[PDB]
C-alpha cells in the first residue's frame, strides 16, 4: 500500500481477534438460551463502515452456534474529511422492534464516541431485553463522551486508519488489513478538495 | 445442519468463484481507468442479502487493485399486490450520485427479477457512465420479466437456498455455506 505509513493489523490477525471475541460473546450468552426464528442475538450492524467486520463476526457467531438477526441501520457523522462533525445523522433505522430482543450493537470503531452514545441511548429507550456493543477499534483516549464497549478487538493509538471498512473520503473500505494512512496522501486530497 | 436438505456450495468453493468473477470484472474494467477519488467503480449493494456476498468480493476486487466505492441501499415494499413492475419503495439510495461513474449492482440472487429489473431501469436513468449488475446465485428459469446480469457465480435450480446472506425469514444468513432448506420446513413455516 503505497498509501500507508505502515499495517496495524493483517487480515489474519483480525480473523484470529474476531474468533476469540466471538467465543466471549457465545460463552457470555449461553445463560439467554438465544434461538433460531423466536429469540435470536439481533445485530444491529452501523452502516457503512462495520460492513465488513459484520460479515465476518456474524460467521465466526455461527461457528459457536450463535443464531442471529442482522439489521443494518445507516448513520453519518465525519462525511469525507478526518474529524468528527460532532452532529450525528440517522439515515436508515431498523426495520422491526429490538422491543424485549438481545441486541448487540456492532460498529468499527470508537473515537469521540458521539455515534454510539447517540446510538445506544436511542436504543436504550425502546426497552431491549438487553443491550451491549461490541466495537472492532477503540480510541479509547479520543472521547468526547463517556462510553464503554462490553467488547473491544483492539485498542489502537490516535491515527487515522482506513481498510477492513474504514474510509477516509469513501476510499479504502475494501483492504483486508487495517493500515494507518499518510498524512501527505489525505492532505493532498484535503487540499483538492476543500 | 439438520435444517438442510442438502449442501450447494461450501465455504471454500464460494471463495474460490468469488475470485474467479472479480478477475473478469478486473479485466472487463481496465479499459474504464477508474481511480480512487474520482473515478471508482461503484458497487450498489442491495440490502440485506448481498451483505456478505459484498464484503468478499470487495475484498477480492481490492486483490486485483480495482478501486471501488460502496454504496448499500435498502428497499421495501408498497404493499400487496399493488405493482407489477417490480416497484420498490427506496428506504435508503446511494449517498453520492452515480452520473457519469461506472456502476456495479451486487444482489445475492436473481429469480423473478421483478425488483431487479425495476432497480436497474433506476439506476440506467440517472445517466451513470456504465451500469452492469453482478449476482452470487441465479434461477435462470424464474423469470417473470426478463433479465440478464452481466456475472453470476453460479446457476442454480429452484430450491429454496439458505446461508452466505440468503434468509428464511431473517434465518440463516450466517451461514458460512449455501445449503438448501428441507422444502417440509419452508412449506410448514411459510404457513405458518
Ligand atoms: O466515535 P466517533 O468519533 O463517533 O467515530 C466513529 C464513527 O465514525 C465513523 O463513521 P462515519 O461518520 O465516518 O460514517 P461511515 O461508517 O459511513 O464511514 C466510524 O465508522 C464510526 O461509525
Ligand atoms: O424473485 P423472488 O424469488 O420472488 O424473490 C426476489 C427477492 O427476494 C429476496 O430479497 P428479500 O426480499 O428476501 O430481501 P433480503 O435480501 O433482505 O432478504 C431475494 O433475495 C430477491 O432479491
Ligand atoms: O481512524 C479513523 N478511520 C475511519 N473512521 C474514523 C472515525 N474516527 N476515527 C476514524
Ligand atoms: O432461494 C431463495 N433463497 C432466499 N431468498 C430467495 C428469494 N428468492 N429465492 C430465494
Ligand atoms: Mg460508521
Ligand atoms: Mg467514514
Ligand atoms: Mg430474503
Amino acid at each position: 500500500y503505497e498509501f500507508a505509513e505502515k499495517i496495524l493489523f493483517t487480515e489474519e490477525e483480525i480473523r484470529t481477534r474476531i474468533k476469540e471475541v466471538a467465543k466471549r460473546i457465545a460463552d457470555d450468552y449461553k445463560g439467554k438460551g438465544l434461538r433460531p426464528y423466536v429469540n435470536p442475538l439481533v445485530l444491529i450492524s452501523v452502516l457503512k463502515g462495520s460492513f465488513m467486520f459484520t460479515a465476518d463476526l456474524c460467521r465466526a457467531l455461527c461457528d459457536f452456534n450463535v443464531p442471529v438477526r442482522m439489521e443494518f441501520i445507516c448513520v453519518s457523522s465525519y462525511g469525507e474529511g478526518l474529524t468528527s462533525s460532532g452532529q450525528v445523522r440517522m439515515l436508515l433505522d431498523t426495520r422491526h422492534s429490538i422491543e424485549g430482543h438481545h441486541v448487540l450493537i456492532v460498529e468499527d470503531i470508537v473515537n469521540t464516541a458521539l455515534t454510539l452514545n447517540y446510538l445506544y441511548h436511542m436504543y436504550f429507550t425502546r426497552r431491549p431485553a438487553s443491550l451491549k456493543t461490541v466495537v472492532l477499534l477503540d480510541k479509547r483516549e479520543g472521547r468526547r463522551v463517556p462510553f464503554s464497549a462490553d467488547y473491544v478487538v483492539a485498542n489502537i493509538p490516535n491515527a487515522f486508519v482506513i481498510g477492513y471498512g474504514l474510509d477516509y473520503d469513501d476510499t479504502y473500505r475494501e483492504l483486508r488489513d487495517i493500515v494507518v494512512l499518510r498524512p501527505e496522501v489525505y492532505a493532498e486530497r484535503e487540499a483538492a478538495r476543500g
